[PDB]
Order: structure tokens, then C-alpha cells, then sequence
């Protein structure tokens, strides 16, 4: 679309003018769970210029392909999505509140989230059970008179340490014997200021604490009392809302991963051209050149897959495109992990040190094979859908 | 396009009605370098219905995307491309004669090729040198008074054993010291009936002789006298014509390979559903299901890459899209080889026997990593182009 | 041992003097299920010099390490094991008859097998079921008065087309409700001259019929009447005898595969040194050199694994070393397959043709991942044993 | 040997009694470049019991196989080698001073190193050049009257931050036009207390600073004046001493890596047995079980390769076994990296957090593909030696 191209050009100009020059200051600030003043100034400027809430089609008037290209543009910096209010944790919560939810819930939580006043956290993983299977959730949401009681322990809650975090969406189980085997979980809105909500400890990733994004935390809900109006949809529709939330998050992460892979490839090519070993440059060795070629091929393939998934979501819907989302979720992280490992090996001993962003990049990409579900469950789902498709064809 | 969709539907109906039922008869006939009468009847029927010369846009009025889908449809059978006059050896020669060549050359050779009266063979590989580097060609094309003399030995000439083969395009070298380092080779039209042209022996592929397609032969040119009007373009433009010929052949092969991969995946899924081992079906074992999922992901990726290359050729040109062609040529054969190996392993001991087409399929796909240039030279070319692109960006 | 070293030196001299020069004649003879006179002369010479039955410790007085080195020596030729009476099909049957069996059975069948008068065939695979799980065998061995009745269809029976094949060992099931879940199968000796035994058709491997080794056949047993004295051990001990037969066959195949890999690596290095492409030799390209290095590393690793398994069998026994045999059976075929594929790619288009033995080599190695059980069942067995070992340690 | 077995049993008892229980205290101490008192007490106890300097055959009276098993035992803990005075940085310097060096140098530096009074650091890598090629070293060691002047910048110097570090071995270049192309570098002993030696900054590995081992530092030598008696051997023998130092370090690292891989496999098996997902345990999924089986196979292979290299060094010498050392250096890190990645994936999100040692383990193993030379230079060396061997055979 013409609007998509215009917004993409404006976003590229905004990044090249403001976002990249502030990287050194942002890194020096974090070398303690909030944002420095540079990010707030950038957010104000982006609000002024209209580069705000580009992820939500109902607000920005953009399709999934246009925002796919835009998110590919903003995936080259680790704090750029937060400048445009398109960061990973809160976007899913805004989508959940926009799709499902009452007028009171929207006016109370979605508007401050849209304006950037507050941030949100999504917590559904337990530390003592296998949470890749969503039926293993043991946190309870029991009705107690006129309200609800939330009691459980959470795990890997991203962004809970941010001082602006005021609302949470908690997935817990309700005992409903008369219901089906899937109508046993519900989502509830729990304010972080409610008595009984405790932040236990932050969680590290390969020795990185990720203070820029608020960190990952262990949260305890000790008999938290919540009004009955904070329950999203009904008392047994947690799985449906989770499925609705999942897809867009995965596609946005895949676009950002494509952008990050492009940045990594640029860095690796620069290093290969610059350095000389054994009386020749690094790219003159065929192994490095073949690494570069394979990286380019993989980047092109994953970008095409993500664009296909975005077009399918546009033309059909978010519920009739689960296979494409599963395929891109399987495909992107492994390819970008291989590219990052090749770049680290090309840079040598400096590839693991703090002189380059390759080590933190590798850690973040490595966590992409576990967050939002491991790759094995997605492979099983793809196999099941493919077998159903073959049975229908035959 | 609407015409593309209509022709695709007609082609699908034609295959399902005529081509697949004749597979058993065609296989029994070959269980000796020509075609049985069933193929000739199918060719006559296809000529009547207008499903003729679909590969050439100037004749069929189709873009590269429409024919990409059509060739994906016809890639599921090993003799289907010959039914529609879209077989690998002669298509490149028709493209060469259509792009370059005089009116006399066109009227003499392209029209019988277009009508299907005769077939052609392209020979540029020598047995005693490394022919992956085109500067190693030692066959000579010397001007002798009013004509030319062709003297050399050829290698892996596909389709030379067909009785309908009457014309050849031979790549040889001419001694031109005043010319550049690339203007040393030329292409000449050599009729197979010329004295001095000898067929030495056929060449086998993993123990398969491939009599259906005319086989692969060693050809000797012993002082062949050829008129000066049989030289295509000039006396030093062999490389340019070779580059013009190369790309469309690769893209058509990639589309047919995608179709073959789809057929292989269907066979493997059928076997996995049917068989039971260790008190469960084969797909109930997670390794087989993950094989199926990875095969589907790879098929989708290679199809998207081929469609991207076809669209780029449509919108820009065959000379400004070499990078995409190189990427698809690298990507498709390895993925389809892995899929075929997985299918053979799934079928067990019967995966290598004559009860299934998987072994011949694997042999043919394995030769795709060597024919039309190995994968390593393409990887080097991709690396060079990517480095140039990075230098231009920086 | 000193005897092992002396026999190894004598075997090396015998190969270099007689076996390699006859390769061209043997190949020309087969370019129809028996042996040419050259092989018979070589067998007579080997009998005269005492290089006979080197595989059996009770006859040759050699341990498993000495014969491991000897079989590594004889693995470089495809008919060399038959010169020393150490070929794959009959060796297992000799081991079975030597370990288990009565005096009458030994005097009737093992002595002609030891002298080389007759050959044997082992058949336990069915065409219409999954035979990787041995409980799926549907062939019946019912007691009928004073004898037994064998009724079933066999599959992939190696060596059944040899005119010297006179005896077979057939695995079938007996209905014994009072027995356990494993005491349901038995092995019986069935002469090939018995009425009701039919050879149906030979089976091809990638288009190779393997006439040198007698081929692989489909055999039908149509109500074959057999005396009760032809039953090995008891009526429900088939699994035990099968387990006893399995291990030595696998270790001998692994040693021969190591030898074949060494030959393949020598051929590939010769080609890489000889040829020149793009103004440099093939080994001057780093990819080819890295292929060579990885091939050498893999060869060393698999040889060490096989020697470890042989020493373990020597010092402990064939029943307390199943884990090592499973590991070598998993490890050797994949590494040698990768080496063969690299060599084929190095040779170029000639790597698939009949000018070199690489294509037939690849086909034979590819069948090693399916014969004597697939790799997946061995991986599952290794995982089970490793979990038991960890539980015992903890 | 009997002594080797007795010392191995004593070492196993010592570890199980003292080293493992202190892991929690050691971890809590570091959660600042020296050792806590627990390690010093363990060192005193090990000195009392005679488990001291087990790496040096001239002191312990042990071969390379016995110490290979012992180092495999001590590779399961990250501070265990330091308890027995067998830690990576100083062992190479002790070997260098033991092989080469004068009586004064030995009495001054080797004896305090042997008794554990001081530690050493080896520095030969420069930050601004490619140091994988040893001819790129730009640090200068110029003779200045009665002594030497060392001027250069070092990089990744391990253990320089330890307060006990008093001596260094620096590799620099000397301008000798009359000498050969390899006699251009020399090794000199530089005390850390000499004026002009500066510690610039520590270097991180994936966000880990590794304070336990003294860290990795950037060191500057600003016109350091050193007496002429501190030069090891001559003024142009740096390469020879470097080659002598290299091999034993690699073999010890490989043995410790095998031990670490065994520990990782034990942890992964424990997790797979414990956890349950999708109504079954983790090992009941075939992918996890196949991961376990492949890990066991790889561990066995690398252990056999290391033992073969140790036996070859014992029976022939450290100069006629470079091929085996290169092969093990290539083989061990990649296999252990794959095993560690599989274990991290098995543990899920907790695989990257601080609750388990898998993330730090992966970082340390990942640096093993770069330290002591990258894998690509070793692959090139192996290819060269293999080509020489093939040429000699032919
Ligand atoms: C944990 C750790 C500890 C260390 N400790 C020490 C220490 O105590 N002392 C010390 O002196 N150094 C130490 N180092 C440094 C280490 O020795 C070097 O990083 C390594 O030798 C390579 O040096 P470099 O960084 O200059 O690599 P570079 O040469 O700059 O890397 C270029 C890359 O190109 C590739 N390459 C290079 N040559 C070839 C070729 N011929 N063919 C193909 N590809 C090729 C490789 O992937 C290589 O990594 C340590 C490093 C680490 C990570
Ligand atoms: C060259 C050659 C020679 C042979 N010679 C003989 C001979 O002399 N005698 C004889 O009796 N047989 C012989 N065979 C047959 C051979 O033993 C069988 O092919 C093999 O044992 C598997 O039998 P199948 O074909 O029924 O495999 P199937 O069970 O039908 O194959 C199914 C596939 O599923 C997979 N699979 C199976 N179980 C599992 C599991 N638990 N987990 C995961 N994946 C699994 C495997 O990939 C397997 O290949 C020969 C075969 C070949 C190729
Ligand atoms: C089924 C089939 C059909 C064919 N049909 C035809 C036909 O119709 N017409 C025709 O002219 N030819 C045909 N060929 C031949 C084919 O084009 C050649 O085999 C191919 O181009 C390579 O030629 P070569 O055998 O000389 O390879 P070689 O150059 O001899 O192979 C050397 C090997 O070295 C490697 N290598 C080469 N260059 C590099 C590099 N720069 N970097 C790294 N590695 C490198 C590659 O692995 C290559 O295979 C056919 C081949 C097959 C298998
Ligand atoms: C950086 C990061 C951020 C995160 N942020 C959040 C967040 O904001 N909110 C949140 O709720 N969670 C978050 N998580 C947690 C994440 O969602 C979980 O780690 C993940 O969903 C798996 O949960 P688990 O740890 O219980 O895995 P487990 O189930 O304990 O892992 C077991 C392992 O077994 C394997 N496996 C599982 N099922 C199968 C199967 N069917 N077939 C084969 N293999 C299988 C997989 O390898 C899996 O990793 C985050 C995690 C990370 C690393």
C-alpha cells in the first residue's frame, strides 16, 4: 500500500536520525529496571510524528504485510520497538484487551497502555511443572463470594520489574467438572498493587539480566483478592484467548528476527572484508564465503515465509493460518542461531567479548527457541495438521 | 492472471485424466531410446487442446509465475513435461534460437522444434577436464575457408540417443588473441547427420540408464565441416548465449523439483499412516512425524524462493536476477534430497527396491546437485554478489 | 598377538598379489548368479595357503581384534571376503550351527559350509509387514505328526539365487499360549531342494542387482514338510539364536565398512590432487580439504569404536556387549555414507557414472542403514540401556 | 598401570569426599579475582596426601593414559584441577620451563610454580591483528645493551588478574633479516612487578567474567626492561617452544571436556526421567531419547580418540603425534557443544537461568572452539598431513 510505503520510509528516516546515535548512551546507562531519559525523549518525538501504535491495525490503519516490513526495519535495534510502542510484552496484552474485554476493562487498562502511561506483564508459566503443556498449570482462580482469589507461583514473567508495570494477565485453572477438558483455565486481570503480589527474584539469560526490557521475574500470588469484573470473557475461556494472543506475537517476533539476522550478516561481512589471516583476507577463505552465502539464502527464505504468513492472516484470518505461524516459528530461530554462531566464529575471540553485540544477540536468539513454546511442540502440531491435510486430499 | 489459472486448471484435468493412468504402461515398455506410442498419442491430444509450448511466453502468452505453477503441476510425473513439449534439453535450445539467431536459422530449426518434429541436444562438457569452469573447454571451432571445423570430445550429452535428435548446439573455443579473456568461445549448430559425428557410449546414473529421456552420451566430433551460417551471433559470444540459456532452465528445474518433492511427501505420509511397528503406527513415533513436518517446511520455503525468482525475472529481466536464480539452484536440490532420503528410510528395505519410485527419484535429484553447475560454484557466486551488495550499501 | 600380525601380513600380501589384479576380470564377467572361475581359483589358492575360515575363532585360533584388523584389510574389495570364506550370509549360519545345533546337524550342514561346498541363506523378513519388530513375523512352523510344516513368504533373502545354495535357516512363529511373549518363534533348517520352496523374483538396490553375491530374492514356502530333527534348539528359542547370530555379523560389517571408507578416501584424495578448476587444484579449495579432514577424523573414530567393541566381546562375552555393538551399528553407516557422498561430489558428473566404483559403493553403504535392523531401533535400544546405566549409577 | 589405577581411585575418593560438597560455598563466594579459603584448605589437604602435580610425568611418575583418566575424573568440576595444581594456564608454563630453560630460570620460577606459591600467565594474542596466524604478532623484543625491551599490547591473557600472578611468558618478534621466515619470534620471561606492565580491563565471555580462574585481561607492555637471562632458549626459537607447549594443553583440555560431557549427560538424563509433559515423561518422547543415545555415542568416540592420542604420545613422542592432537582438538568441542545445547533445550526455560550450571557450561565449551587456535586452522593442518600421508603411501 502507499500508506505502508510512506510510513516505512518515515520509520527508516526516524531510525537513522535518532535511534542508532543513541545506542552508545543507552548501553552506557545500563553498564535499574526502567528506561533512561533518552528513550523517553524518543518516545515523545515518535508520538508527535505519529509513529505510534503501528502494530495495531485498528489504530494505525495498516495491514500485516506493511507492519511486517516496518517490524523488520525496527528489528535491527533492541530498544527501537519500545520507541514506537511496539514492544513484545505489552503488545499481546493490548491485542487481548482490544479483541476481548468489556467497555470498563478497555477504558481502564487499554487506553493507558495505548498512550504509554503503563506497561503490562503476561504470566502463565510455573517453575515446578512442565508449562509447555498448558494443561499442567496449577495456579487456581477460585470464585470467593463477589470476587475471585488468585493463588499460585509464576515464572519467567517478562517486564515485571519495570516501575511502570501496573496490570497483569494471569492464566490459572478453575475446577469445573461439568465443563470439557479444555474449559478448565481462565485469564484474569490482576493489578500489581494488589496485596499479596510479590516479586521474588530476577532471572538471568546466559549471565545477562536484560534490565532494558524490565527483566524476567518470579512472581508469587498469595491469596490475591480480585473483583469479578476483572475476568476476561468467561470463567473457562483461557485457552481461546491464549490462542488469539499467540499468533500475532509470533509473527512480530519473526519479523524482528529477520531484521536482526540482516544486521548480524552485515557485521559479519564487514569483519570478513576487514581482517587478513595467512596472507589473505578472511572472505578469501572459501568456508567464510560459503557461510555468508548460506546466511543470505536463509535470510531470504525466512523473510518469504514470514511475508506469506502475514498475507495469509490478512486475507483469511488469524484462526485459519495456524500452520503458517507454526512453520515460521520453527524455521526462523534455528537459521538465525546458525547465522549468529557463524558471525561469532568469524570474529574470533572478540566474538564472545563485550566489544561486539554478537554474544548478547546469540543469547537472545537462543531464548527464542524456548519462549512462546518450544520448537518440538510446534513440529508435532505441524505434523498433525499435515496428516489431516493429506487425509483430506486423499 | 485469469489465463494462467484457466490453463492451470486445464493442465491439472489433463494430467489426472490421461498422464497418470499411462504410468504403468510407460514403465512396462522400458522394463530403446525413443518414446512408446502412448506418449505420442498424449502429445497429439495435447496439441489438439492447445496445451503446447507452455514454457515460451512469446507462444503461450504466459508470465513466469503462471508457468511456474504449471511446471510445479507437471513436475509430479517424469514424462509429463514431454507431453506438453516442455522437456529439459530442447527447451533451452528453443530459447536460444528464439532470443538469438538469424531468420534462416529460426525457419530451419526452431519451427520443427516448436512443432515437435525433431529434438535437440546441448553439449559443452568435456570428459578429461574440469568443465565446471567454462574456460577449460578444449574443443576447437576453427574457420576453414567458407565454413567451420568442429573437433572435440563431448560428455554427458542428454538426449543424443533419441532417433528424433537431428540438431546440436556445441560450445567450443576459438583462438582470438586480439579478443578479451571471455570472448574465446562460440556456439555452433551441428546437425547430427553430418559426417564425423559419432555416438560412443551411454552413461549410467546409479545404475539407471534413463532410456525414457534419450539417455546421456559421449559424443565425438571428428573434423566436422559446418557452414559459416550455422554460427549463432558472432565468433566469440558463446559465454553470453550460455548465460542467457542458463537461467530459465534452472528456474524450470526448480519448479519441477518442488512438484516432485510434493509427490515424495505424499508417498511418505501414506506409508507412515499405513504401517505399524512396535505396537504403534510409524507416524506415532516422533522422529517420523518430525521428518514430515520438516519436509513440509522445506517444500514451502523452496516454493516461495522459486516464485520470488520468477516474479523478479518477470518484473526486471533475466540479467538482473542472477542472484535469485543462484540461490534457488543452491537451495532446492539439497532439501529435496533430504526429503527423498527420509522417505526411503521410512519405507524400509522396500525403499531401495523397484516396488516404489523412491530410488530412481533419489538418483535423479542427486544428479541435480551436479548438472547445470555444482552447488559450490553457485555458493561462491552468491558470496561475491552479496559482498558487492554490502559494499554498495556501505 | 604375533599370530594375528603374521596372518595380517600374509593376507595383505595375498590381496596385493591376487585379489586386486582380478577386479577388472570379475567386473567384466558380470557386465548369472554364480562365481566366475577366477574366484574359484583364488578360493583354491587361499585354501592351500591356510587363509580359510579366518572369521571363526575355533577354527583359526584368532581373537576378535586380530580378525577385526583382517576384515578391515579384506573390506577394500567386494569379492575378497568370499575368497577367504568370510562372506556375510553364510558366516552367520556357520556361527549359529557352531554355537547351537546337534551332532547330526553339524555333520550334515556345517562341514560342507566350512569346506565351501555349499552356501546358506538366512530369511526372516516378510514383505507385507513391518519386520523391524520381530514380533510381527507371521510365517508359521506347525508340528505335523513326526515333522514340521513351514508356510510363509520371505523377503530380501540374500544369496538365494546362488546355485550352490542348498540350506536355509527360516524364522517362523509357533502358537504356544502357555509360553511367554518372546517364546513364540523358532528357527528351522529347510533344504532348498524341498518341494514347495519357490524363488519368486530378485530385488534390485538402486538399479543394481548384485549378481556377484547371489542377489536378494523373494522366497515362498508353500506347505514345506521338514523332519523334526531340523529344528535348532527347541520350539520357542528363535529369539535367543537370533540375538546370538546378530552381534558378530554387525561387528564384521563395521570392520569391512571401515576398510571401504579408507578406500573411498584414497580415491577422493587422488581425484582432488589430480584435477584443476578455476586456476587451482581441487584440494586448494578449502571446502574439499575440509571434507578430506572430516573424512579422516570420522574413519579414525569408527575404527576405534569397532576395536573397542571387539576387545569388549573378547574380554567379557557376546551377551554383555550389546551396547557397544548397537553404538557401532549406528555410527559407522552414516559416517561412511557422508564420506561416499563427498567423494561423489568431488568427482563431479563422473561420480555417478560407471567409470568409478563410487555409485555402487554409495548404494551398498546406503543399504547398511536398513539391513540388520534400522538405525532408529538401535538408537532406542541405546537410550534404554543408557537410562538403565544411569539409574544403576544413581 | 597399577599406580595409575591406585591414584585414580584415590582421586575419585578425594573428589567425592571434599570437592563436590564445597561447590555451593565456592559458588556463593563469587556471587574478587583470587580463591576463597575453602580452595586453599583443599589444596593443603591434597598436598598432604600426595595428589599434587599429577600432570607432570617427571614428578608424579605417570604416563599420559593414566593422567588422561585422572583428568577425565577431575573434569567434572570447574575448580577441581586447581585443587591438584593441574589448572590450564600454569601447567603449560611449567611444561615449558621443565623442557627448556636454564638452571637459574628453573630454580627461580619453576619451583615456586611447582609448590603453588605463584601463578603464571601466557600471552601471545594481539587485539588489533589476526592472531590465529602466529606470523602476525607485532609485539617487539629488542635487545638493548645488556638486556631486552618488550613493547606491545596483549589480549585475552588468562589468569592475569590473580594476585598470585608474578611471572609471564610473552611471545614477541625480533627483527632478524639473516634468519629464516620462522625464526622471527622469541619467548621471554617478564615479571608482573616490572615497571611498564599494566592491566587494562577484564574480558567477559557471554556475560560471564570468570573470576574463579583469574579472568581474561588486556595487558600492555610499555617499554619493559628485562635482563638478558630471562630469554628462553635463543632469540629466534619462539615457534619451537610454542609447538612444544601446545600439545599437552590440548590433550588435557580434551580429557577435561570428556569429563564435563559426562556430567552434562548425567544432568540431562536426570531431567528427562523426572519431568512429565503431554501425559508422558520427557524420555518417552523419541527425540529426547535419541538425543541421549547420540550424546553417549559421541562421548565414547571422543574418549577413544583422546586415549589413542595419549597412547601415541607415550609410545612415540610429542612431535610425531601432531595429527592425532589436531583431530581430537577438532572433534571434542563440537560434540560437547551439541550435547550441552541438547541438555539446555531439554531443561526448557530453566536451561538458560542460574538454577543450573548448563549455561555457563555451554559458554565455556563454546570458547573451546576459539582458544588454542580455531577449528578451521586445525582442519587445514589435518588435510595437509593427510595429503602428505597419501602421497607417501602412493
Ligand atoms: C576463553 C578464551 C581464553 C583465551 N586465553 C588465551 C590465553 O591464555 N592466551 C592467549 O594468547 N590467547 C588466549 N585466547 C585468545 C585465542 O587464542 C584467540 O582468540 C584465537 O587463537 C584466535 O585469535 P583471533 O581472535 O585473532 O582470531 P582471528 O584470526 O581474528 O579470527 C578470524 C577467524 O577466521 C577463521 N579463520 C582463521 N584462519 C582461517 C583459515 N586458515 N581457514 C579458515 N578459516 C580461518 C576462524 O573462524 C577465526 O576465528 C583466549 C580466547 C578465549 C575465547
Ligand atoms: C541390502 C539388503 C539386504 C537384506 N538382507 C536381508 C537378509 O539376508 N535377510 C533378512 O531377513 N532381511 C534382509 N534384509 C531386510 C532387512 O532386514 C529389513 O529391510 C529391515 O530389517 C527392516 O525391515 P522392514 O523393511 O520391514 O522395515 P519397516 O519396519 O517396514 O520400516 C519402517 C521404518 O520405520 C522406522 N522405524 C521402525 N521402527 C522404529 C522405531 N521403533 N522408532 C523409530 N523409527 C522406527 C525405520 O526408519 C524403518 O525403516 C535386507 C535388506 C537390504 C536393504
Ligand atoms: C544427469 C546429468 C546430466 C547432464 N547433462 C548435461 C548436458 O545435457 N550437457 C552438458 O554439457 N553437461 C551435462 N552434464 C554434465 C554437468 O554439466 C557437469 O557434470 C558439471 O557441470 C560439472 O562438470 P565436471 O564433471 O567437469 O565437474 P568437475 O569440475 O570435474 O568437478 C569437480 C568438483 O569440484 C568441486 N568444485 C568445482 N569448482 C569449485 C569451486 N570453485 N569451489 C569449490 N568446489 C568446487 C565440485 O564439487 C565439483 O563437482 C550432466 C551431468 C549429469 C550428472
Ligand atoms: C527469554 C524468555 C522469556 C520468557 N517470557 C515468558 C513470559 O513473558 N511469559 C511466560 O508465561 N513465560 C515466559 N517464558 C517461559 C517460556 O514460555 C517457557 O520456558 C516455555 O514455554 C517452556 O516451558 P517450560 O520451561 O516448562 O518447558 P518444559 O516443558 O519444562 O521443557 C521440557 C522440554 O521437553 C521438550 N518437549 C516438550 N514437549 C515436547 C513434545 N511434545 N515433544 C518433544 N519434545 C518435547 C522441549 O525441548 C522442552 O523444552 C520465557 C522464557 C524465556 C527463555
Amino acid at each position: 500500500s502507499r500508506r505502508g510505503q510512506e510510513v516505512l520510509t518515515r520509520v527508516k528516516q526516524f531510525m537513522k536520525q535518532h535511534v542508532f546515535p543513541a545506542e552508545k548512551e543507552v548501553a552506557e546507562y545500563y553498564a535499574k529496571w526502567g528506561h533512561p531519559l533518552v528513550i523517553e525523549k524518543l518516545k515523545e518525538i515518535a508520538k508527535a510524528e505519529g509513529l505510534w501504535n503501528l502494530f495495531l491495525p485498528a489504530v494505525s490503519g495498516l495491514s500485516q504485510v506493511d507492519y511486517a516490513l516496518i517490524a523488520e526495519e525496527t528489528g535491527k535495534c533492541f530498544f527501537a520497538p519500545d520507541v514506537f510502542n511496539c514492544q513484545a510484552p505489552d503488545t499481546g496484552n493490548m491485542e487481548v484487551l482490544h479483541l476481548y474485554g468489556s467497555e470498563q476493562q478497555k477504558k481502564q487498562w487499554l487506553e493507558p497502555l495505548l498512550r504509554g502511561d503503563i506497561t503490562s506483564v503476561f504470566c502463565m508459566t510455573e517453575p515446578n511443572v512442565s508449562s509447555s503443556d498448558a494443561t499442567n498449570i496449577e495456579c487456581t482462580i477460585q470464585r470467593d463470594g463477589g470476587g475471585y482469589i488468585v493463588n499460585g507461583k509464576k515464572w519467567w514473567s517478562s517486564g515485571a520489574g519495570n516501575p511502570k508495570c501496573k496490570i497483569a494477565i494471569v492464566l490459572g485453572r478453575t475446577e469445573s467438572p461439568s465443563a470439557s477438558r479444555h474449559r478448565q483455565h481462565s485469564m484474569i486481570l490482576v493489578p500489581m498493587d494488589t496485596p499479596g503480589v510479590e516479586l521474588i527474584r530476577p532471572l538471568s539469560v546466559f549471565g545477562y539480566m536484560d534490565n532494558m526490557h524490565g527483566g524476567h521475574w518470579e512472581v508469587h500470588f498469595n491469596h490475591v483478592r480480585v473483583p469479578a469484573s476483572n475476568l476476561i470473557l468467561g470463567e473457562g475461556r483461557g485457552f481461546e484467548i491464549s490462542q488469539g494472543r499467540l499468533g500475532p506475537g509470533r509473527i512480530h517476533h519473526c519479523m524482528r528476527t529477520v531484521g536482526l539476522a540482516e544486521r548480524i550478516l552485515q557485521i559479519m561481512c564487514d569483519r570478513a572484508v576487514q581482517r587478513e589471516a595467512f596472507k589473505k583476507k578472511l572472505y578469501e577463505h572459501e568456508v567464510v564465503a560459503h557461510w555468508i552465502a548460506k546466511s543470505r539464502i536463509a535470510i531470504e527464505e525466512i523473510r518469504l515465509l514470514t511475508l506469506k504468513a502475514a498475507h495469509s492472516i490478512d486475507t483469511l484470518g488469524s484462526a485459519s493460518a495456524r500452520k503458517e505461524i507454526a512453520m515460521i516459528k520453527v524455521a526462523a530461530p534455528k537459521a538465525v542461531c546458525k547465522i549468529a554462531d557463524w558471525a561469532i566464529q568469524v570474529h574470533g575471540g572478540a566474538g564472545v567479548s563485550q566489544d561486539y553485540p554478537l554474544a548478547n544477540m546469540y543469547a537472545i536468539i537462543r531464548t527464542l527457541r524456548l519462549a512462546d513454546g518450544p520448537d518440538e511442540v510446534h513440529l508435532s502440531a505441524i505434523a498433525k495438521m499435515e496428516l489431516q491435510d493429506q487425509a483430506r486430499r486423499l
